[PDB]
């Protein structure tokens, strides 16, 4: 039996040309694993197949389609083709031997390289000149925008293919195939996962054995008392194992559930923090890291410093988390990865720490002498991290630098948004020295996506580590109290999704949105959807027009564009909205899809469900998680549209619709209100129904007496009630000369000399 380590990461000749089914095991999410060995085997096999199966199926489709003449024009969903690609010259690089390779640019004139995801740094690319009898596995090494326009890329061949490089003539033409999937998120994790020894995976007795017993961290057995003064002030030392000695929640500026979560995460080596959207998890993260850093003496046992390691999945979450801790800690924060957009954290990037004359001065003499005489770029990182307290990387970064983290041996590991990281990713970051792992996230929301649906559904690949530990009944704490949504919105989540979720008293203060009788309304309609030729998405013209017109109407209510955002569930509808989106009138209005809008919040969200057809083809709106995400994004304004009749077949949607029908907030038409004339209510159901309120007021004329003596030619409008920025279009008529001639200009224009003067 071949160990998972000996299994080649790349696909083999056999895997593609003959139809072998590799042995795979679905995850046992309802029971324990027989061994950690088979545990790692299963995870590696699943992730490997996840990455390669699209590639092998695409190669099969291509070889079966070679006999067809329409190859250049055919779009392959999972692979990309570059024609007449020849290998031109070698070059010497700091990372080894690279080869310039040029492809044809005639079919790729439409490609705008500055935004394209094609052939990015680190992508798999496969060569062949004999209809894929032989493969040259390759990785994109260095790309330039001007160079991509001319069709050349730098490629770093692997160890096997470099042997086949010895005989390639430059005249040879190779067929370029790139996987759509982002290699490095798989490549680094796979390499680390093979490198992972069965013994060095920590918490074997909990992760694999599935025991509900989680002890305190090992470093509490030697004794340690905590001082909570910096958290209170922004005090006698306190034994954290005793609940009765803790400080007050008001001093720490936390509620009861947040205090319980803090104490649990601080006292339990593997504590899991659940939190509904809007409750507040980042604040608790800052509090726990502050408490841990204040009390270094408790956990640091040796003279050598072991920093806190903080790993996330997205850069922006990491940047906001490090900005948060910067409120309480103003030094010794180090961040790796150059894709940070946060200027405050720019000064702490690894490159900048490598800079500064003082660092070049205080470097060891032996290190400096070697410099004059990849080794000098190492041993630089180690000294910096030994002087820090917190480190931030993405999971891909943690896998990439796993050797350095093996060296440093961080004892504190914090993974934000644990529900959005693959379990295989979390295996790569855990090391042997991990004595404390904390997970914050929400399994009720979305979970990481698999490239293939079969592994996603029948193999449970999407089950995050967070979700698996929740399902195997490892104890966890549930954050309570919501701070974001108003009570009317909150009633949609309770009790149909969350059994117990109370409203923080701050939410009862939310004011009514102006110009509409209801702060939450669902528009029901039966207009069928329109399919798109390309892709599997769907779009609705009626919903798009209605939503964009309501968007325009709300701008007339003095609501700034930044407080308004349009959410849609499908990409085709998003492309439809931007068509109805001239930047002149709604600049600053963000249009995103629900999946890409996880974690963002806004004042008003207009949601378009799109799906409406007689056959009952719901799509993926039938899943509970995505619904829990889509319907809880705004603070004060919910305005939705979608077919209630079909959606009633999903039990969750039918409960939601029943709750809506209870409060009369659902109907075929939306009731509107004129601010200047509260007595009139206008019913809107279609795009043409917005002609009655062109400025957002009422169809009656403005009738306001301007300071120039004329009357406002606009109709009723609530914006600029003083008419200070209004310009009179009526004639001026003002006498401007002694002869009695009247000014021919417009009234708002300044009078010019008589054209007599
Ligand atoms: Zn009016
Ligand atoms: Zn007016
Ligand atoms: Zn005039
Ligand atoms: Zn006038
Ligand atoms: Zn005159």
């Amino acid at each position: 039996v071949e160990s998972y380590r000996t299994m080649p990461i790349y696909p083999t000749y056999n895997e593609v040309h003959l139809d072998e089914r590799p042995f795979l095991r679905p995850n046992i999410i309802s029971g324990k694993y027989d061994s950690t060995a088979i545990y790692l085997d299963t995870h590696f096999r699943l992730l490997r197949e996840d990455f390669v199966r699209p590639l092998r199926e695409g190669i099969l489709e291509l070889l079966q389609s070679f006999e067809d003449q329409g190859l250049r024009k055919r779009k392959f969903d999972d692979i990309r083709i570059y024609f007449d690609t020849r290998i031109i010259t070698p070059m010497c690089s700091s990372s080894g031997i690279v080869y310039k390779v040029q492809f044809d640019t005639k079919p790729l004139k439409f490609v705008r390289w500055q935004n394209s995801k094609r052939l990015l740094y680190g992508s798999l690319v496969c060569m062949s000149k004999d209809n894929f009898e032989t493969f040259l596995f390759a990785t994109v090494s260095n790309r330039e925008q001007e160079d991509l326009c001319r069709g050349i890329v730098q490629l770093c061949f692997n160890e096997q293919s470099q042997q086949l490089l010895a005989e390639v003539q430059p005249s040879d033409s190779f067929l370029m195939v790139e996987t759509t999937a982002y290699f490095e998120a798989y490549r680094h994790v796979l390499e680390g996962l093979q490198e992972v020894q069965e013994e060095d995976v920590p918490f074997q007795r909990n992760i694999v054995e599935c025991n509900s017993h989680v002890k305190e961290p090992r470093y509490l057995l030697m004794g340690g008392r905590y001082d909570f003064t910096p958290l209170i002030e922004n005090h006698p030392r306190i034994n954290v194992l005793d609940p009765g000695q803790w400080p007050s929640k008001e001093a720490l500026k936390l509620d009861d559930s947040q205090m319980e979560a803090l104490q649990f995460a601080l006292t339990r080596e593997l504590a899991i923090i659940q939190g509904p959207p809007g409750t507040g998890k980042t604040y608790v993260g800052l509090k726990i890291v502050q408490a841990l850093l204040t009390n270094e003496s408790v956990w640091q046992i040796s003279l050598q410093k072991f920093p806190i390691l903080v790993v996330c999945y997205t850069n922006h979450a990491l940047d906001q988390f490090l900005e948060g801790i910067y409120n309480c800690q103003k030094t010794s924060i180090v961040r790796v990865g150059g894709r940070s957009n946060s200027e405050i954290l720019k000064q702490f990037t690894l490159r900048e720490l490598r800079n500064k004359r003082e660092f070049r001065r205080n470097l060891p003499m032996h290190l400096r002498r070697a410099y004059m005489s990849a080794e000098l770029r190492l041993q630089e990182d180690l000294h910096i991290l030994k002087d820090a307290q917190v480190v931030g990387m993405t999971t891909t970064g943690a896998a990439k630098y796993r050797q350095i983290l093996q060296k440093v041996e961080p004892r504190i590991v914090i993974v934000e948004e644990a529900a959005e990281v693959l379990e295989a990713h979390t295996i790569a970051t855990l090391s042997k020295a991990c004595q404390h792992l904390i997970l914050i996230g929400d399994h009720q929301q979305l979970r990481p996506s698999a490239n293939v649906y079969d592994l996603a559904k029948n193999f449970n690949l999407e089950v995050s580590l967070f979700e698996r530990l929740v399902k195997v009944n490892i104890p966890f704490v549930r954050l309570n109290y919501q701070h974001r949504m108003c009570p009317e919105i909150a009633r949609l989540l309770t009790p149909h999704i969350y059994q117990d979720l109370e409203n923080h008293p701050s939410v009862l203060k939310y004011e009514k949105i102006k110009g509409v009788s209801s702060n939450l309304f669902f528009v029901e309609h039966n207009f069928p959807e329109q399919e798109i030729q390309e892709g599997k998405s769907h779009q609705n013209q009626h919903e798009a027009h209605f939503v964009v017109e309501l968007c325009k109407y709300f701008l007339c209510q003095e609501y700034l564009p930044s407080q308004i955002t349009i959410l849609t569930t499908y990409t085709g509808q998003l492309f439809c909205l931007r068509k109805l989106m001239p930047a002149k009138t709604f600049a600053g209005v963000r249009v995103h899809v629900v999946d890409k809008y996880q974690g963002e919040e806004n004042d008003i969200i207009l949601l378009s469900l799109v799906r409406s057809n007689q056959e009952g083809k719901v799509g993926f709106l039938q899943i509970s998680n995505r619904i829990c995400v889509a319907l809880s994004r705004a603070k004060k304004g919910m305005y939705c549209i979608g077919n209630m009749q079909m959606l009633a077949k999903v039990p969750l949607w039918s409960k939601i619709i029943h709750t809506l029908r209870e409060n009369n907030q659902i109907g075929p038409m939306l009731r509107l209100c004129c601010q200047n004339h509260p007595e009139t209510h206008t019913l809107v159901s279609k795009a043409s129904d917005f002609q009655k309120v062109p400025e957002g007021g009422c169809s009656l004329p403005c009738e306001f007496r301007l300071g120039c003596g004329h009357v406002c030619t606009r109709a009723c409008h609530p914006y600029d009630s003083s008419h200070k920025e209004f310009q009179c279009m009526k004639p001026c008529q003002k006498v401007i000369c002694q002869e009695g001639h009247r000014c021919p200009l417009v009234c708002f224009q300044e009078c010019q000399p008589c054209q007599c003067s």
